[PDB]
């Protein structure tokens, strides 16, 4: 009679292993409080730690807004909570450029630029900049010298070396890099930001056991910023109870976009 849980965590840094070092230590308060054995996956992709919870592969998942929407319509997934960042359950998606590049009439003047977005499971990699495009007209496999499926990391490196224009990333993820001296921020520039995003997804399966659920949501929240901080990355300090309807802007871009 010893509980197990499997936890995944999404690309919160560059790389998995940089993942896990950071925010490990929030899955293992969490199973400590259970008295739990656990295991832990960070898959490279968005659109992955969707598919896994999808697939029954994930007791507890912190999955981003677009790929808890994709799982919960899939399988009937369940949010039980939303993470804080700087104390708020939100955030903004990026398109950043070299730092020279002229931008006085942008997108206009950006015909032909080397264009680079993310998985299709990321919420402000893919789903965000593609519904910000069709809005006012703009097809980017066209447009563009496109390319999709980068990491946010891989954006942001190739941005520094000059070997693409543009790319997508997520001000809590760019601010990361700054912080820890992975990206020289005098070498590129935000040129376009989107309006508040709902953040990330605490996420359970469907018919995950009520009396665990409630638990594991009572645990997180019940967190003091002070002692949240010291569990995750810098920047991330808590967590908020959460339900569906708190994704409904995702799911409206989703929908439009088809
Ligand atoms: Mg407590």
């Amino acid at each position: 009679g010893k509980l197990h849980l499997r936890f995944a965590i999404a690309p919160m840094r560059p790389t998995p292993s940089q993942t896990i070092k950071e925010f490990e230590p929030i899955f293992k308060y969490l199973a400590d409080q259970l008295g739990a054995t656990y295991e832990i996956v960070s898959p490279e992709s968005w659109a992955a730690i969707s598919v896994a919870m999808t697939n029954g592969h994930v007791d507890v998942g912190w999955l981003g807004p677009w790929g808890y929407v994709l799982s919960n319509k899939k399988a009937g997934t369940e949010v039980l909570a939303t993470v804080k960042y700087r104390g708020e359950p939100f955030y903004k998606a990026l398109i950043v450029g070299r730092a020279d590049l002229p931008i006085k009439k942008w997108p206009e003047d950006a015909k032909g630029l080397k264009l680079s977005l993310s998985d299709q499971g990321n919420t402000s990699g893919w789903l965000i900049p593609m519904a910000y495009f069709k809005s006012i007209g703009i097809d980017p496999a066209s447009y563009f010298e496109y390319r999709e499926g980068a990491t946010f990391g891989q954006n942001e490196s190739q941005i520094q070396h000059g070997l693409i224009d543009l790319g997508s990333d997520m001000d809590r993820g760019r601010n990361g890099m700054i912080e820890a001296g992975q990206i020289d921020p005098s070498k590129s520039k935000i040129v376009w930001e989107s309006s508040k995003l709902p953040n990330d997804a605490i996420s359970v399966p469907k018919d995950f056991d009520p009396a665990l659920k409630a638990r594991i949501t009572e645990i997180l929240t019940s967190l003091s910023e002070e002692k949240a901080q010291s569990l995750m990355g810098s920047g991330y300090n808590g967590f908020v109870k959460a339900k569906h309807s708190d994704y409904k802007v995702i799911e409206d871009a989703g929908r439009i976009l088809g």
